[PDB]
């Protein structure tokens, strides 16, 4: 029993951590077979930041000016290129720690595990979700460029996010691992922030399905609604639309707890209509989206 | 910017963890240096669970008995012993991935992260408070016996509780690992159950610096309180006393803040006597008392 935000064994990821320098610049970067990945911003000087070319910028560089450490060992840049906004710094050493990995870019409403670090050394592990407007909630200081975000299946990471910066409402914007942003956000100072965001409706289902296995039933009533009219009351919330897929995939939760989605829903409606009441749902007072029908059958009986 | 439940990086202490057989019974230990510490309860048959007498269950097995797995290498039990409430099994091989390590007990009101692990295998890492009432309100399935939580400072794991049960409201206890109970619970079948809990109010203040940090400040006022007055709210709302030693804790927290201890007294007692009106507090509708003063500055600016 229990529910919590739970990110996945961060070890493999920790083994692959650097701190890459170049000028006065240090952040992090990633350490797989004999490649470096870290944020193209690197190689700007804070003077640069407004419009900077980084093909101008990273033309003038040399393989000597960047000084990459994995711990207290140092690793030779032997080549370096730019792949959309990250780096690709070839070392002559490959990292003997390299997990099985692959990159994968996510879709908004999906989760990860994050594995915040300063100066190569990571510092703590958490969950996120993608929002619908491609920024993160989550938690980074200066110095947190090129952190990264990860799913575990089995023995393999699928790296899905490196940190780049802050917008002013103090969520995070980043890249897939082939330096490709998440959502309208560009490495250049302006004046960009956050879109609207919405709430992850089949996300917020997963976790009451979740609370019903753990026991919180109070919200559970006998009415059935139609998807249609489910997602008219989804649109005056800001909730996304619930779709047949979504319902499909929240198939196993249902036949677990013998809820039907469509009866979930009509417990939702209420919920979005009449609030809770001063009661809790899994130790929450708000609706949760950040759970994944996945994350919930990964953690439930 | 940001604020998360943040664990500690679990690569040390997955390094550690093995499986642990005796008879139809599976769980996890921890192994550290020539040693596996592990819950006695794995001598244990199911009809033993009433009143089991351990140490005449001890005296009847042999080293042969422990099947320990290191992931895919077994490792030789050569000695076995218990310890209050766990099993100490020396085996023939000394982890070469044991960290430099201490063993400490916690007080109710301090944090730890946790390793869920199945089988000897790590699953996903979170992090956990020990309650007043010595309790505490993790994620637990079947097999988790033996997972443990600990802290890192610098590169030293403090490990802190291993994880031996689920009481009847779904909240777990577990020992230290010297093998001693937080709390009132033993490893036998009774009607153990969780006492009457309290919330961790220094906790609640030093969310509420975190929360100022990052921009919230709606609950605030130009009031201040006394000691005195506070804890008599306090009590009336079942939180715990606040102390001189507690305001002294803040200190940094309220410099950093230009906000005096009593002062976010004062916001507190509104909070608590009014509620927020459908507003959130970093993310929550609740207030929030799993943060320690040095988890928020771990965390904050
Ligand atoms: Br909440």
């Amino acid at each position: 029993s229990g529910f919590r935000k739970m990110a996945f064994p961060s070890g493999k990821v920790e083994g692959c951590m650097v701190q890459v320098t170049c000028g006065t610049t240090t952040l992090n970067g990633l350490w797989l077979d004999d490649v470096v990945y870290c944020p193209r911003h690197v190689i700007c000087t804070s003077e640069d930041m407004l419009n900077p070319n980084y093909e101008d910028l990273l033309i003038r560089k040399s393989n000597h000016n960047f000084l990459v450490q994995a711990g207290n060992v140092q690793l030779r840049v032997i080549g370096h290129s730019m792949q959309n906004c990250v780096l690709k710094l070839k070392v002559d050493t490959a990292n003997p720690k390299t997990p099985k990995y692959k990159f994968v870019r996510i879709q908004p409403g999906q989760t990860f595990s994050v594995l915040a670090c300063y100066n190569g050394s990571p510092s703590g592990v958490y969950q996120c979700a993608m929002r619908p407007n491609f920024t993160i909630k989550g938690s980074f200081l200066n110095g947190s460029c090129g952190s990264v975000g990860f799913n575990i299946d089995y023995d393999c990471v699928s790296f899905c996010y490196m940190h780049h910066m802050e917008l002013p409402t103090g969520v995070h914007a980043g890249t897939d691992l082939e330096g490709n942003f998440y959502g309208p956000f560009v490495d250049r100072q302006t004046a960009q922030a956050a879109g609207t965001d919405t709430t992850i409706t089949v996300n917020v289902l997963a976790w009451l399905y979740a609370a019903v296995i753990n026991g919180d039933r109070w919200f559970l009533n006998r009415f059935t609604t139609t998807l249609n009219d489910f997602n008219l009351v989804a649109m005056k919330y800001n909730y996304e639309p619930l779709t047949q897929d979504h319902v499909d995939i929240l198939g196993p939760l249902s036949a677990q707890t013998g809820i039907a989605v469509l009866d979930m829903c009509a417990s939702l409606k209420e919920l979005l209509q009449n609030g809770m009441n001063g009661r809790t749902i899994l130790g929450s007072a708000l609706l949760e989206d950040e759970f994944t029908p996945f994350d919930v059958v990964r953690q439930c009986s």
